[PDB]
Order: C-alpha cells, then structure tokens, then sequence
C-alpha cells in the first residue's frame, strides 16, 4: 500500500523514493494521478529533515525527478 | 432624497466602539462599513456625535476641519476637483463643505439637493482619514516581535496594524514592514526570507512565501 | 449610476470571515452571493479592506494584480475580449482594470462611466480567484 | 451646571473633557460661546498640575481639541 | 553693578527684571547695547528653572517684553 | 525501416546495471556499445526504461529534457544544425525530439520516417549525457 | 601614464584597519581618502589585497563583482552612460571594468591606456559600495537607543551611519530617522522633539532643533 | 580636467577637525587653505563627507542648500551673475549647482566640463559659509 | 600546505577561512583552480558542525564568498 510507506529513520533518500515509485506505478491509481501523488508523499513522507529541505525550495519543484535531484544535492551527508 | 442611517446599526456600531475602543481593526471595519455610500455632512456629524464621546467628538471635530482645509487647498491648486466646477461660479467653500452653506443649514433635505457627488465623497474620505487620526491619537512598531508561540499571519497583522496606525508618511510604511520581517520574525523565519531564490519586494509577497515555506508545527 | 453595497451585508460577511474562516465552503458561498453583481474596483478594493485583516489584504492585492496581468496578457493575445475594443484605441490597460486610470483614481461615479461590463465581469471574476487563492495560502 | 464641574484628585483627563463638553454643550449658552467657554475651563479647572501644563504651553492653543491633544501627550503618566 | 545681578532663590520673576533693567538702563552702556544685555542676561542668570523654561522655547524671542511675557505665562505656579 | 534491439542485449545490461551500478566504466562502456547506432526516441525512452529503476527514470527524464533543451537552444542560435534545415519549415521544436511531434507519438515506424539522421545523433548524444549526469548523481 | 599609491599610505592604511576594524567612521575616512582619485583595477585590486585579510577579501571580491553587474545592466539600460558609448562599438564589458578584458590582464600602463574616465570613476564607486558592504558584513538601526549619558550628536552620527549603512531602499531612510529621533533619545529629547511650535519634516531640521533648545548639561 | 585633492591633506585636516573641533581658528584657516581652488560639487560634498561627522553632514548639506538657494534668488534678480550668462539659456539651476543635472550625476569629469568658473566660486563661497553656520550651530 | 589545514574545534570560522585561502592562493596551483579547491576544502574540513550546515544549505553555493557569508549567518553562537 503507498499510503502506509514512511522513511525509515536510518533508510537512506534514494530507497525511499525506489520503494514509493515501486508502490505507486504498481497499484490502482490512473496514471494521470501518479506523479502528484508521489511529489505529495515526498512532502509529508520522507522524515522531518527532508521534508523541512523540500520545504525551503527557492524553486518551485513539479516533477519527482527534480525534487529527487534536489535533495540529492542538498543531502546531509551522514 | 435623503435617507437616515439605521438607528440600529447606529447603536450597534456605539457599542462595539463601547467595547472593543476606536483604535481595533473590527472597529475600522465597521466604521469602513457605516462609511460606504456618500454620506451628507448632517449624516456624519450625527454619526460621530453619537458613537464618540465629547471630547473625541471635539477633537474629531478639528481633524475633520483640518483634512477638509487641506482638500480645499488641493482644489484650490485643481479646477479640475470633482467637487469643483469648470467655471469660477462653482469654486467649493468650506462652508458648502462644512453644511454651513446657505440653504443647509440644519436641513438634510437640502444639503442633498445642493451637494455634489464628488463633494459628498470627498467629505466622506476627509471625515474618515480625521477619525483615523483621532483614534490613533486618543489612544509602537519599532518594539513589535514575533512571540515563540505566535504565529506568522498574528504577527504580520499586528506589525501592519501599528505600522499603517501610526505616524509614519504613507510612502515610508512598505520598506518599513519589510524590514521588519526581515529583522523581527525570530530567525527561524529570518533565515526562511534571507534564503529567498527570488527578491521580495513587497509585504504581501514576503508573506506568501512565508506562508508556503513554513515549518508545519 | 453607481450603488455602494449594503454595510450590514458587509458587517455580516466580516463577521462570518471571522468566526468561520476564509476557507470556509459557507464563506466562499456568501463571497460568491456578494460577487453576484459585476462590482467596479472600488467596490471590491473597499470589500477587501473591511473584510481581510492587513496581512491577507496584502496578499489579495498580489494575487489580483497577478491574475489581472495573466487577465491582460490573455487580452492581448486576443482582440475579441469582452474588455477590449475592436480597434486599438480601446485596448485595456492595467491602469483601467485596476481603477488607476485617468478619471478612475478615487471616484467610483467617474470608474463606473468608464467601465465596460466585459471589463467589470474580468475585474470581478480575477478578483474571486485572487481570493480564492489567499484563502488557499493563509491556512 | 458647568461652572461647577472640576476634575476630581483621581479622574483622568479625558474623563472630565468629556463631562465638560457635555454640560458646556448641553446648556443655555448661544452656539458661538461654548468654545471660549471650555477652554477658560480647561485652564482654571482641571487640578493644578494640568494648569501648570497648561499654562506653560510653547504654542498658543485656541481650541479645545488643541489643548485635549497637547494635555494628552505631555500628561504625566500615573 | 548689572552684571552681578542674580534671581534669588525664593524672588519673583517681575522683581528681578525690574531690577536687571533698573540697572542696565542706569548705567555706561550705550543705548544700542542695552537690549541685547538684558536678554542674555535673562538667559544666564535667572535660575536653572526659568533658564530651561527660556532655552525650550519653541519660538525666537528678541525682546525683553516677550521674554517677559512668555515667562510670566509659563511659569512654575508657587 | 526500424528494428528493435534485443531483449537479450538489453537483458544482459540490465543485469549489467543490477550488479555494478550506474556509475561503473564496465557499464558506461556497455551503455556506449548499445549506444552505437543512432537511436530512435522511442527506443532510448524504452531503453532507460527497462534498464534504470523509477527513481533514476525520473531523473533521467529530467536530465534529458534539460540537455535537449540546450541543445535547441544551440540550434536557434545556428540555423546549421544537422537536425535543422535552410529555410524556417525544417526548424526542430522540442516535440519532434521527445517523440511528441505529430504522427510520431507512439509509432516508432513513423518517428523513423520523419525523423532526420542529425536529429537522432543529436537525441543519443543527449541521451548518454543525461545518463551520465544522473549516475554521477544517483551515488 | 599610471602612478601607483604610496606603500607608506597603503602601510598605514593597513594598520588603521588592523586596530580600528573595518567598520570604523575614521577607516571609512581614510579608506575614502585613499579614494580619492579613479583608480584602475589594478590599484583597487592590489589595495584590497593588502588591506584585507584573505577572507574578507574573498567576500570583497564577490561584493564589487555583484555591484559591477548592477552598473552594467544600468549600462545596457541606457546609452548614455559615461563609460559606454553612443555607438554600440563602445559598450563596455565585465572584462573590461574587472580588468580581464585583452591588453589589460595583468598590465596597469595598458590598463590606463584603454579605460575611459568614466569607467574608473565607475569602478571606484563599486568597489566603494562592495567595501561598504563587506564592513556591513564581516562584524541593527532598530536597536539604536541614546545612552543616558551620551550627547545627542554622537547619538544622531551613530544612527544615520546604521541607517545609510543598511538594506533599506533610499525613499526610506529620511523618515526611519526621523521616526527614530522620535522614539529614541531619551525622554527629555522625546518632549523637546514632541513640543516643537513648528513641523519638523527632516533630519537636519530635528537636529538643529534639538541643538539650540538642548538642556547644557 | 579633474584633479582630485590629496588624501594626505584631507586626512590631516580629518583629525584636525577631530582633534580641534569645528570652530577653532585654526580649523577654519585650514578649510580655508583647502578652500583655495574652485572645487566642483562632488569635491566639496566628498570632502564633507570625510572630515564631518554623520549628523553635522546632515546639518551641512541643509545650511549649503540653503545657501545655494539664497544665491539663486540673487541670479534671478540680476542677469549679471558670474554664473549666469545674457540670454536666458544660460540661466543656472540648482540641478546646475548642486551637481544634480544632465551630464553631471556622480561624474566629476563632466562636471568640470559643463561647470563655469563663476557657478565654481558660488559653490565655493556658499560651502565655506555654510561651514560656517554648521560650525557655529553644532557646539 | 593547503590540504593539511583543518579547523581546529577551538577555532572560528573566520580565522580558518583566512588561513585555508591564504594557503590556497599562495600554493602552486593554476589560478582557475583555486576557488574550487576552496569550496570543496570548505565542505570537507571545518569540522562537522559547519560540514551540515553547508551540506543542508537550500540554496546552491557556487562562490567562497558566498559559502563564507551564508556560514557567518547561520553560525551557532557559542
């Protein structure tokens, strides 16, 4: 179910978005529904650190490749 | 034709002055509200005697004399005053402004038929600047922070109430309430606007960027 | 002729924002029951200032100049707007749309001789979304 | 009865202003002395402390609202 | 002597400028310099009260009579 | 005429990727090797598909539509592009080079009909940079 | 032909910045001083880097690189301006103002060959600018207060210099100064200020104001 | 052409001021000294700006516009003005005087071309007593 | 030698600053490979503290000015 998925708090961000992706694309929505609802659960998913980091975007990220790639940027490395 | 204002609203709006003072943002609404269709100068001054008390009536009273001065003067320097005619038969006296005219004064029915639309709306905007006046006099921006427990639209609305409701000129109020979201604001959103991509130029758009990149808590 | 809006409509639309909320489906409703009648810039500027505190007031006045502009840029992408004219001398400006034009700046009388309904129905409905907009930001 | 109103040791200012008015208005004077009036009021009632404040005023006030605004502001805070 | 004339503790206002004028006016002064000497004697001597009383005043005064009259208006009631 | 490439091949690189990673020279080289022959955008577009997990197929798209757009940047700024032609009828917009053009959405026989050869090397060459950005990227 | 500054200058200038700081009226004096002829880039180059230690200079270089931006995009937005030309033959690039342009790189003498007066004239207020901000920088007006036992001048020098020296926009530091003579300066000043016979609608006014109506003390 | 004055002798004279004050003799025999040229508004106004303070800068650029002022009533009361010229065309504005006009905003350069010699000693002459009222005001 | 220098835990970041870009600019290196080199000494030494407040950085720094300026801003006072 991707409505249960939650980043675990030693899960790293890139197994967090494959395990989301995975369980998004492969259930019930439509397929124009997808790609909202995965940048909608990486915003209040993904544990306070990250979603704090994806809320101070000076940009504006519309696309879950973007904000993937953002975040890998501005990681804290740890 | 002359129609009254409602004594109940009337009564309505003396008591909210009653409760909450002259100064709270509900009573400049109210008052913005009773002050919506072109009011004749009968009307204003019964409405002020009634919901003030004397000696802000007084004190109303002069602002009120003093904004309509300045109007005539700026007529003065415009023929082209809505007030005004093209001619210089139907140059505006304060006595026309005032009711103390000929043929209205203590009548109603008469001032409406003399008055002039752009008169009455200029009376309208003299008697409401004077009541601000009055009630930022009867009763400091520079000592306004935002409580760790407040939120940030309680903070703004407060910093834009004692900013607009004080003595600054009306084109030194913007840079100001930037500035001091900028430097009041506990630097948790003070970093929020110094890490801003884009230049905020404005109070409305600092605060919805502020508003969008909150920390949800 | 120009009619200012009833004060106890106003009253009761400010006490409803207060108690209920901006987000409210029941203040969006009696927003709409007040937007009913195409309403000039002054109308709608003064409604916005009683109504909104002084923070949302300054965001609604950034989301109605934006959609306006989104409004204008759309006008001049066509020539058969309801605002617009047919020749160029009646192409709309933001200064009209916003009430700054000449005549406009603080008379609704001279606003509403000016005015198109086409250009009325464009202020009312940018100003509804604007709204709406605010409405979706502050809470 | 006007003549017999005076500001009490513990009444604030704007509290005997407002009485003043009220009885200086709501009498048997013509219209174009109730002016004159409160302001010889204001000055010869209106505890000797606000006399003094009064009296010692770098401008000339000619109105009651003046005097109510200057009293205002230079009033001792207590 | 007028230049030793100072305002006694416990002396009125008008006494001391009668005095000081008494003085400046029967004296070696020439007739042009007796203005100029009164008032900055009005300014320097007359005690610190009624010195910051004519220092604070929000108009120029040039003249013995409206350095007077501005006093005796003004002054500490006592 | 278009040919598919083997689901062997693009098997094995798949393996390839599963166990090396996207960042290691072995796969950078097997990539190049399926990277020989200019590719169609439906067979590069099926390619990342199967070959990259989701994750990395967002940022691959990302990536691929920035670097395309760069590359039609440099094509108005040079009416000689091998994609381009003479006149301003052979102009390449972005549609032609996603695949999203007219008559080619989905149809790899027509995208090889109105396809030209410098549009498709300009396609590859976008394509493994944008591989190559999001490997330096996804470790 | 190119003259470079003094080493005794430059020397003493150094120490000024090394026991005074960089913030200091008097560096900023001298440092004004010490620009008082259009310099090439060479020379305002070399200067900030013997004053400045290596971080500053590092932000120094950020700051006068930004400020030059601004100057060229004043310069591409008009014609008109004393280092470009009437033709578009002389519009002058980053290369040219930063010294990086060809037969400039490293070479003062061809350096002040190529530039135009109004180029170094240019240069030198950036690099003006960015010194003021990195000072601004490396170590608040609204926490202004007069000490009790401070003069009024000292306390008006301090606060025009915050207020100059700051991010509000131009239009806005006349009445935050005023607005802050009000409030501030301690009560005594705060009566003398409130109980002036006149209107008082510029810094200078209050303080000349204040200055002949002060309590000697 | 321009010729700045020495930073050597502006910085002795800065803490002659310091030191001194802004009324002893010697400080103003010194202003004086440096007095002796014509200088062009931006060498008297940056001169200012070194050697006073923020607050007797504020009160010097006040008095030196009134100052002005009170020289441009007495052009406009005498055609004959070193300053002015016959005809109307070369009458001198305060935009002229100031440093304020076309040509003259922040370039010393052009200033020193547009500037005549007359308008240079009534900028000098009315700097020096403005200086002097400052003085006499300040302590 | 430029890859030597550490910020000291006693140390500021000011004086480290200073020290790695004196050691850096007055290094063997070409001149075009000097500011990378300072940013990327400025990522990996400057002990922990400042190594997340510059890796959880919203905006991309891409100057050691800018680096510099964004650390003094959000430094932990101590």
């Amino acid at each position: 179910p991707w409505a249960d998925i939650m980043q675990g708090p030693s899960e790293s961000f890139v197994d967090f978005a494959n395990r989301l992706i995975k369980a998004v694309e492969g259930s019930d929505l439509p397929p124009s529904a997808r790609a909202p609802v995965i940048i909608d659960c990486f915003r209040q998913k993904s544990q306070p650190d990250i979603q704090q980091l994806i809320r101070t975007a000076p940009s504006t990220l519309t696309t879950p490749g973007e904000i993937i790639k953002y975040v890998l940027d501005r990681q804290k490395t740890a």
